[PDB]
């Protein structure tokens, strides 16, 4: 019933994706100096630093919008990967599982909230 419990919920999983070790390459912008035609490849950057501080900066309306920036960064990485086996498109693989299976619940319950508020 909760509609505002999705951030909460969403800060927990941020913070669990922040002690996992498959994060490490999301967890900042990447760096044009150490990836110099990044920007040529990736239009619109996206790492887990940007998205907590656009939801502790109260700049999400729904844990949709968040998802749609947490996907951002794994099709980031599936767009500028070299290669399907890569280390890091690997280790995006893996996160991005995780993401689905804890976000699946948020969505749902956000959903049925914000349903039977409106009822
Ligand atoms: C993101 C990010 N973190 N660290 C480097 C990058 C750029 N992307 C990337 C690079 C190589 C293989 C696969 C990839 F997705």
């Amino acid at each position: 019933y909760d509609i505002q419990a999705w951030k909460k919920q969403c800060e927990e999983l941020l913070n669990l994706i922040f002690q996992c070790e498959d994060s490490e390459p999301f967890r900042q912008p990447v760096d044009l100096l150490e990836y110099p035609d990044y920007r040529d490849i990736i239009d619109t950057p996206m790492d887990f630093a940007t998205v907590r501080e656009t939801l502790e900066a109260g700049n999400y309306e729904s844990p949709m919008e968040l998802c749609k920036d947490v996907r951002l960064i794994f099709s980031n990485s599936k767009a500028y990967t070299p290669s399907k086996r890569s280390r890091i498109y690997s280790m995006s693989l893996r996160l991005s599982a995780f993401f689905e299976e804890h976000i699946s619940s948020v969505l749902s319950d956000y959903k049925s909230a914000l349903r039977f508020h409106k009822r």
